[PDB]
């Protein structure tokens, strides 16, 4: 027995395209990695294949959307700590 896990997988990364990627190419990338990492077209091993199949999934459609894409990217490498970059507090 175990907690779940979190991920910490960069959708760009699972489909292999740019941030400044067109919305054709990601569409067109998903569709044949589907196939793949496809269980069924993997004997040795289908589970592993499995897992992949739902993140191609997964972030074509983060991506695919403007705002889960916009909300993915504004974020940055870390989902968990927005707050990390320059130092400078202030308010008016």
């Amino acid at each position: 027995g175990s907690s779940g896990s979190s991920g910490m997988a960069n959708y760009y990364e699972v489909l292999g395209v740019q941030a400044s990627a067109s919305p054709e190419d990601i569409k067109k990338a998903y569709r044949k990695l589907a196939l793949r990492w496809h269980p069924d077209k993997n004997p040795d091993n289908k589970e592993e294949a499995e897992k992949k199949f739902k993140l191609v999934s997964e972030a074509y459609e983060v991506l695919s959307d403007s705002k889960k894409r916009s909300l993915y990217d504004r974020a940055g490498c870390d989902s968990w700590r927005a707050g990390g970059g320059a130092s400078g507090p202030s308010s008016g």
